[PDB]
């Protein structure tokens, strides 16, 4: 919702920023990787994800939410079966705040009832915008990290280091969020020159045992406009100001 | 990077040093001593020591760095999990520079975004060497105080001052630096004869209030080469010049 341009004005400065790299993760943007176990609930992480990065940058305060309370009471969606990153959020004002982590701790594919009573200080969103699917390096420069979806393929899960670029899955299976973009200059192990290869910096939620620390890096170009498997093709970042 | 041989040249040179003691404590090598409390930072302040050591030493300043930084940033490591020191450099390097520890206070196991930008007179390293397992007292003398690896084992914490001698080594189990050897002439306890003790001396993390002043004295012999407990087998030297 909203209007993108009528957002990036009240906070983008008109600066060309660096199109090669940025990386929330080192500026107070990137909240600890949490883990879905076997409960299908990533749209529940990612999004939840997004907002802590939102408190995390702007009223500066790190703080976990409870992404079991999303799956047991956001009803626009389908608990560990699957869910809408712009459902999640519309859930969340309808909610009016989620309860912190730790008073609504996280339970995985367990039955759980769902109870907005379980705390007294819940924190929320005012609203949240959606970013064009090709204006992704400039909002996250400017507005901070955006939760996204993605095509997730059998050997993606395997991923270990590095910037992958492997086959992509069927249609848009997964969320996930973005956290920044960097880009490291490679030896062209046949030519033998200065090639420079891009990259996304993604936030899985599998755990820190899983990728780079729980992240993943997907190749791009400069412009930030080759969204690899579908990358953000649904792109949205909520608002609390 | 730099490959030990290189610069141990440029700085050793033969010499008949004395091998029985030389302590880095009084010749301004070795800044006040820390505390990592029930956080598992054990390899970033080992590290960061050295560093400070270095810039205590070459550039005659007294400086003491954010261990926090590391444990938020270098992403190479695992935090209040563990890490190893020369993953720490590197990282170091990457970032170029690590805020002081006072514009970046430490926390301890308390949650904690990396912020690199929580400061603005960033203090960093050129590479780093690696020092050879049997050549510890050769470089203590003129490289300057060294980060290594230790076993210890259950009996010992009680100690209060002296030279602690008892537990052996394992695997490794905690980080500390090396800063310098000595040798106390005890009496003979059985023939009464003049009998040479030699041993080293590591910096701890666990505040000036534990042992003398922090410090503990490790057997071994005047070669340099009796390394009980394993003392050094990853043995490491930051350098800025
Ligand atoms: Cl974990
Ligand atoms: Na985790
Ligand atoms: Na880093």
């Amino acid at each position: 919702q909203m209007n993108y341009e009528e957002v990036i004005k009240k906070y983008k400065g008109n600066e060309n920023f660096d199109h090669a790299a940025y990386d929330w993760r080192l500026h107070s943007g990137v909240t600890p990787v949490k883990d879905q176990k076997n409960c299908g609930s990533c749209w529940a992480f990612s999004s939840i994800g997004s907002v802590e990065s939102q408190y995390a940058i702007r009223k500066n305060k790190l703080i976990t939410l409870s992404e079991q309370e999303l799956v047991d009471c956001s009803f626009k969606n389908y608990g560990c079966n699957g869910g809408l990153i712009n459902n999640a959020f519309e859930d969340m004002i309808e909610l009016g705040g989620i309860c912190t982590d730790d008073d609504y701790p996280y339970v995985s594919d367990a039955p759980n009832l769902c109870n907005i009573d379980r705390c007294t200080e819940k924190y929320g969103i005012k609203n949240y915008l959606s970013v064009p699917d090709n204006k992704l390096k400039e909002a996250l420069r400017f507005l901070g990290p955006i939760s996204i979806s993605v095509a997730v393929s059998d050997d993606f899960a395997f991923y270990k280091e590095g910037i992958f670029d492997g086959e992509c899955g069927d249609q848009l299976n997964h969320a996930v969020m973005l956290v920044g973009f960097g880009m490291k200059e490679i030896v062209n192990p046949l030519t033998k020159k200065g090639e420079k290869h891009y990259y996304y910096i993604i936030k899985n939620s599998w755990g820190q045992q899983w990728g780079e620390r729980g992240f993943i890096n997907i190749e791009t170009d400069e412009s930030g406009l080759m969204r690899k498997c579908g990358l953000g093709t649904d792109a949205f970042i909520p608002l609390i100001e």
